[PDB]
């Protein structure tokens, strides 16, 4: 069968964090140290769409919204005491008008940005900790609804072009025939 949805969410955000992370130079094996097999040519499939959509999104998503979640992260500081709750609790104000695709990718940026700023500064062992409340909020706290609407491949055919359009050009005075009459 093809069971989907198997694994693709606790690597979900560390695959995206990865991306956000070699960017400024924090890699993540060195994260929490732990052992490392090697991986050097297991090829298996790496045939993902959504960590494609997902990094687009985090530039997109960055753009037309100049304010999206800038309190929500202000309401994040870190410290040593709340993570979880004060997380779910911004985190579940974000997923309440309805759970919808781009709601999923300002979730997952969102997630990615707290991790890559408590490790910017020298905090690197509570990734795991970040990276997991988005990973179980995933696992069985969105799933549900990510296949209710078609899955993650709507959500890239949907949005995230894969050279299927096959009209290059598209243009044309405006892509319609001004029908508003
Ligand atoms: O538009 C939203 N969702 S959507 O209507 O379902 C949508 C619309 C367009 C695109 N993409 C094309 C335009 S780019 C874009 C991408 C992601 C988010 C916003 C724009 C995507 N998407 O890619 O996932 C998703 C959407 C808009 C605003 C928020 C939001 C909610 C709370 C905040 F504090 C800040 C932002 C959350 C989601």
């Amino acid at each position: 069968m093809s069971m989907a949805m198997s694994q693709s969410n606790r690597e979900l955000v560390v695959d995206f964090l990865s991306y956000k992370l070699s960017q400024k130079g924090y890699s993540w094996s060195q994260f929490s140290d732990v052992e490392e097999n090697r991986t050097e040519a297991p090829e298996g499939t790496e045939s993902e769409a959504v960590k494609q959509a997902l990094r687009e999104a985090g530039d997109e998503f960055e753009l037309r919204y100049r304010r999206a979640f800038s309190d929500l992260t202000s309401q994040l500081h870190i410290t040593p005491g709340t993570a979880y709750q004060s997380f779910e609790q911004v985190v579940n104000e974000l997923f309440r008008d309805g759970v919808n695709w781009g709601r999923i990718v300002a979730f997952f940026s969102f997630g990615g940005a707290l991790c890559v700023e408590s490790v910017d500064k020298e905090m690197q062992v509570l990734v795991s900790r970040i990276a997991a409340w988005m990973a179980t909020y995933l696992n069985d706290h969105l799933e549900p609804w990510i296949q209710e609407n078609g899955g993650w491949d709507t959500f890239v055919e949907l949005y995230g072009n894969n050279a299927a359009a096959e009209s290059r050009k598209g243009q044309e005075r405006l892509e319609h025939h001004h029908h508003h009459h």
